[PDB]
Formats: C-alpha cells, sequence, structure tokens
C-alpha cells in the first residue's frame, strides 16, 4: 500500500493477484503489451516481464501521477487517446519490433465497444485479457465469432482500495460475405420488440424462415443459427 495522497477511478493494492493475472496473459520478453486504463499498478508488475507496454489513458489526471509512478522502468510508453478513437494499429508499428496482449481495464458502458474495435480490424494480437465484474463474467460472449473465451481467475473485493462492493473477475479471449455484422447491429435495434420490427430498421422486403420463429427475438438466437440468417443475400 505505497498508494499514497492528489486526492482520494477504485485500484488495486496487492501484487499476489496482478502476476496471477500476468500468469493468464501468455506474457514474456518477447511479447509487447497494450495496457488501457492503467491508473496506478498493473503497468508496474507488468513492466518487470514484458518486452514493451503501450499504456492507453483518456484521463489527463493520470499523465502527473505516470509521470513518477511508473516512471523508473524504461519500457513504458503511455500514449494519451481515446482507446475507441485511437491509432493503435499505427501505434502497433511504431511500438513492438512480438506477440502483443492487450491487457484492459475498462466501465460496462464502453467496455464492450472497444473490445470490439481492437478485434474489428483484424489486428494481430495473441489475446484480449479484461477485468470485469464478477456477475458480467459469469453471464457465459457478445461475439465468440472472432474469439472464444474462459473466465479464469476471480478477483475479490477484498483487494481493492475503495473496496467496490460486488467482487470482480478476469476473462482471456486468445483469438483464432460478412455483412453478418452488418445483420446483428440490424436485429439489435429495438432490442424489446419482435425480429420484424428490427429488421425493419435495416437496409431495404421477402424472406422465409430457415427453421426459426419469426417473432423470436434478438437476444435468443444461436451463434450459429446467426450465420444461417445472414447467408439469405449476401
Amino acid at each position: 500500500i505505497r498508494t499514497k495522497e492528489y486526492g482520494f477511478q477504485n485500484f488495486l493494492i496487492d501484487t499476489n493477484i496482478l502476476n496471477r493475472i500476468v500468469d493468464h496473459a501468455e506474457v514474456t520478453e518477447k511479447t509487447g503489451v497494450i495496457e488501457i486504463g492503467p491508473g496506478i499498478a498493473l503497468t508496474e508488475q507488468l513492466a518487470k516481464r514484458a518486452k514493451k507496454v503501450v499504456a492507453f489513458e483518456i484521463d489527463q489526471r493520470l499523465l502527473p501521477i505516470l509521470k513518477d509512478t511508473l516512471s523508473p522502468y524504461e519500457n513504458v510508453t503511455v500514449i494519451h487517446q481515446d482507446v475507441l478513437k485511437a491509432d493503435v494499429k499505427s501505434v502497433i508499428e511504431e511500438q513492438f519490433q512480438d506477440e502483443i496482449m492487450v491487457v484492459a481495464n475498462l466501465p460496462y458502458y464502453v467496455t464492450t465497444p472497444i473490445i470490439m474495435k481492437l478485434l474489428e480490424e483484424h489486428l494481430p494480437l495473441k489475446g484480449i485479457v479484461v477485468m470485469l465484474q464478477k456477475e458480467v463474467a459469469e453471464r457465459m460472449i457478445a461475439v465468440q465469432f472472432y474469439t472464444e473465451a474462459k473466465t479464469v481467475m476471480i478477483v475479490p473485493k477484498t483487494v481493492f482500495v475503495p473496496q467496490p462492493n460486488v467482487d470482480s473477475a478476469v476473462i482471456r479471449l486468445i483469438l483464432r460475405e460478412s455483412f453478418f455484422f452488418q445483420l446483428i447491429k440490424a436485429s439489435f435495434a429495438q432490442r424489446r420488440k419482435t425480429l420484424l420490427n428490427n429488421l425493419v430498421n435495416n437496409l431495404p422486403q421477402v424472406l422465409e424462415e430457415t427453421n426459426i420463429d419469426g417473432k423470436r427475438r434478438g437476444e435468443s438466437l444461436s451463434i450459429e443459427e446467426f450465420a444461417a440468417l445472414s447467408n439469405g443475400l449476401y
């Protein structure tokens, strides 16, 4: 608990876990890493076993803190951009000679968009680990198309500084015609209303079901089922 002063965003405490996290990253002196939402903590113990680290933070307030926190470590560069509106393909060419494994600490609201954006441009990563709440992880998986997931290692409230009420979890995601991605966007518009309604918020009429109820809703359809529909007229 070196976490002094500034003002008392909530943070971790013991390294006990952090190298377990880092353990669940396929991390080496060979691999690089794209840290998102650093605070400071993760990034320090992360810098002590990685090739290079690339921290991403929109919060200005943290940079004079990271000015001296994680200053001593020399394989760290804290780029200051909105990760969502970021130039991360361009920063890979700019900072990694290399396997890459993004580690990310993001809140529910934007966390699901971000993971998409990283994946979405076919970027060359080993995998995408993310710390989220206990509830949300157990929920198993928005797109298992780009990658298949494992909710490995739980993380308790009792290793945090404000001590959030609900315990959290970590989730690693190693990766391995397509208007499909326009389809899932179109099918989820109203969210609550029927499939008729959602595919009349979509580009342009006739459509026989391939073993699938009309009035059935978006959040039901299995991931393989959702491919079959896309093969209407791509």
